[PDB]
Order: structure tokens, then C-alpha cells, then sequence
């Protein structure tokens, strides 16, 4: 039902909408937020909000995000 969407959701929902088991990346999620979702993903500054949501969800042991030459977001507790 209606409950105010949040950037975390774009990540959690993105991981649920990603439909990938090997893992996804920052773009694979923004893509979902912009294409699988509205321009909220096809915008610009939002890209910064989703990032905070990733670190926020990942930092809280919500999603998994490595680093390397980039970073792949994976839905799963630490």
C-alpha cells in the first residue's frame, strides 16, 4: 500500500527487481530505478541518494557492496 518510497527501497526493491543471483552493480540498480522505475532513476542527483541508501543499507548489514575497480550491490545480510 502507500508508504512513502525511499532510496533504500530502490536498492532493496532493485535487488528484488534485479532478478539476478550473481549480483548487481550501482548501475544495475539505478537502471532499475530509472527504467524498471520512473525517471526518479532517470534523473541525476538521485544517483547520490541511492548511493547513501546502498551504504546505509549495506552498512546496516542489509545489502552487500564490495569495492574493487567499482562495486557490485548484492542483497543479503552481512
Amino acid at each position: 500500500e502507500a508508504s512513502s518510497k525511499s532510496y533504500r527501497e530502490l536498492i532493496i526493491e532493485g535487488l528484488t527487481a534485479l532478478k539476478e543471483r550473481k549480483g548487481s552493480s550501482r548501475p544495475a540498480l539505478k537502471k532499475f530505478i530509472k527504467e524498471n522505475y520512473p525517471i526518479v532513476g532517470s534523473a541525476s542527483n538521485f544517483d547520490l541518494y541511492f548511493n547513501n541508501a546502498i551504504k546505509k543499507g549495506v552498512e546496516a548489514g542489509d545489502f552487500e557492496q564490495p569495492k574493487g575497480p567499482a562495486g557490485a550491490v548484492k542483497l543479503a545480510k552481512k
